[PDB]
């Protein structure tokens, strides 16, 4: 049955660091040593991961796939293996309906500090349950340690791992049959929302918006991650203050400057150059997706030779800055890995730089006129946010526990849990009042966004600047009958959030329970933290005509950031509409058509 199939998949992913401590099918794999940190960005690591998941994809049927897997995990790098098997489980038809084990439970040592992991391994020296509180103690000397609740959140780092595995940069469409609709553009939009959401935490905390890493000579600020790799005793190398990017054997920094300059040229000329010397136009309909593919870069870049691989070489050269040529035999920092790279403050400097390349392009597009915004005869008359106090959302920290036993060797304890704390918010709902003055039923997509109202120094953020910090809260279809309507929507139904990741124990049992994919934003992080007086945000609701938006769907719980399984992205509008193009008005209230509304709410943290 499917429940048996699920138990056999959980066992692929169990004590995977110990899994080490051949078949002509597995001849090109086994290059990266077990114990080494696997890079999700480096070309030669992604090549070996592709080779392994190609074997898994061509495995004649499910039992043959558990077999080759059970064997390849004996010798290949274990990070590489979790990567290749989760791409296989997501895409193989005979794995449909099967969940992959939670990644923070496969690799507990990437989500919890060396100190807690060591204490757990230590106190495992009866039968009894170990519990370690992660919570530390120390001289808080760095103001950045204030955003650690966001950067080091378990749920955000697990989402980023899972997104890059629904949308692989090595995805070859001709080999799979299958195309990933608007993969380049969703690369863009997901990493833009991670930056936009991060800048709402800086401003929540009284800090300035993050500045782009746009000059490659400037020294980086430092960050020590304090993560071990128990599979070998290696750690993610820390980065002290004041180092500058240095050439690696595989890439020179001047080659990166050169890729940036070639990309900006094409954006200012309106066309890119295909491999055959010909011109492809950066039209309004495909321009962001062509640019996503050559900036990341993916396998689908129109010209890899000429535009290179800028975003991904940025991860590799920042992760190796402590040892650019390998003479120290030191492991990369957390920027090498999609499960850890959001922890480092430098992630946001680099991805606001990359976002600025997409924004130059968006800036060559014409502002929307009233025609492309308006949904005529629809008028929005009111939004209210209902919570304990109406139009105030409350946030707070909350304790949680993570089970380490399926990922580190447990001996005889039945359970080693580490307890950590994370931001969370009270439940809320919206109520939108809409007047439908046609005399027919209409169908609307309701689009909901949140935007800070003022910067950290109390100045009003103008309309155009709001575009960079507006975060998506929801997108859903509603039918409207003639006359007055009131749409009610609950926060829990958010289409940017994962509603539930089942644990290893939920799954080996039948308690992980269609919506079986793990990509999606964490529910506890739906809104920014705000601050203890109540930080003011604009809440924007827009309705547009769904018969013009619409494009059997598994895995749509987080459609907005993750798309739909094996399906086209279900919204024809550009990702981030209405905020993706230049707004020529000083104030956001003068942008508003009748089918748009802003309500000012407050987010108020409780200490
Ligand atoms: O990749 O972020
Ligand atoms: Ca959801
Ligand atoms: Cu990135
Ligand atoms: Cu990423």
């Amino acid at each position: 049955t499917l429940h048996d199939k699920q138990i056999r998949i959980c066992h692929l992913f169990e004590q995977l660091s110990s899994a080490t401590v051949h078949s002509d099918r597995l001849k090109n794999v086994g290059k990266l040593q077990p114990g080494a940190i696997f890079s999700c960005f480096h070309p030669d690591h992604l090549e070996e991961a592709r080779h392994l998941y190609e074997v898994f994809w061509e495995a004649g049927d499910f039992n043959d796939f558990i077999e080759i897997a059970k064997e390849a995990r004996t010798f290949v790098n274990e990070g590489l293996f979790a990567f290749a098997a989760e791409v296989a489980v997501l895409h193989r038809d005979d794995c449909k309906g099967l969940y992959v084990p939670p990644v923070q439970e496969i690799f507990p040592d990437k989500f919890i500090p060396s100190a807690a992991i060591n204490e757990a391994f230590k106190k495992a020296h009866d039968e009894s349950p170990i519990l370690v509180d992660v919570q530390d103690t120390g001289n808080i000397l760095d103001p950045e340690y204030r955003l650690a609740y966001y950067r080091e959140d378990v749920g955000i780092n697990a989402h980023h791992w899972h997104w890059h595995l629904v949308y692989p940069s090595t995805w070859n469409p001709k080999y799979f049959g299958k195309k990933k609709d608007r993969k380049g553009e969703l690369f863009y939009y997901m990493h833009q929302q991670m930056c936009a959401r991060y800048d709402c935490e800086r401003l929540s905390n009284g800090m300035h918006r993050m500045l782009p890493f746009n000059n490659f000579d400037e020294p980086l600020a430092g960050y020590a991650p304090h993560l071990t790799h128990v599979a070998s005793g290696k750690y993610y190398s820390p980065r002290p203050d004041g180092l500058k990017l240095r050439d690696l054997g595989d890439i020179e920094i001047s080659e990166m400057v050169r890729m940036r300059e070639r990309i900006l040229d094409s954006i200012h000329l309106g066309y890119v150059i295909s491999e055959d010397g010909s011109h492809k136009t950066l039209d309004e309909l495909h321009g962001t997706d062509i640019l996503g593919a050559l900036v990341e870069s993916s396998y689908e870049s129109v010209n890899h030779e000429y535009y290179g691989n800028l975003h991904n070489w940025g991860h590799v050269t920042m992760a190796r800055i402590h040892d650019p040529d390998g003479r120290f035999h030191e492991e990369p920092g957390v920027m090498s890995d999609t499960s850890t790279s959001l922890r480092d403050p430098i992630f946001y400097n680099w991805h606001r730089f990359i976002d600025n390349i997409f924004h130059e392009y968006k800036n060559t597009l014409k502002p929307y006129d009233h025609d492309v915004l308006n949904f005529p005869d629809i008028q929005v008359q009111d939004v209210t946010l209902h919570a304990r106090v109406d139009n105030v959302v409350h946030t707070f920290m909350r304790e949680q526990e993570l089970e380490l036993k399926h990922g580190i060797n447990p001996g005889n304890a039945r359970s080693i849990k580490a307890r950590y704390y994370h931001l969370d918010h009270e439940p809320f709902s919206y109520a939108v009042n809409v007047q439908n003055n046609s005399a027919s039923d209409k169908h609307a997509t309701v689009r909901i966004f949140l935007a800070p109202k003022y910067d950290e120094l109390g100045n009003e953020i103008k309309a155009d600047e709001l575009r960079r910090t507006a975060i998506e809260l929801d997108k859903f279809k509603t039918d409207l009958h003639p006359g007055k309507n009131t749409v009610v929507r609950h926060s829990l139904d958010s289409s940017v959030t994962l509603s539930h990741q089942p644990t290893f124990e939920d799954l080996l049992h039948g308690v992980g329970l269609s919506e079986y994919c793990s990509c999606g934003w964490p529910s506890h992080l739906l809104v920014p933290k705000g601050n203890i007086k109540g930080m003011e945000y604009h809440l924007f609701v827009m309705l547009t005509d769904w018969d013009k938006d619409k494009v059997s769907v598994a895995c749509v719980d987080a459609v907005s950031y993750c798309g739909a399984r094996d399906h086209k992205y279900p919204d024809k509008k550009p990702m981030g509409f209405p905020f993706d193009r230049p707004i020529h008005t000083e104030h956001i209230s003068d942008f508003l058509t009748n089918n748009m509304f802003i309500k000012d709410i407050k987010i108020k943290f409780h200490e």
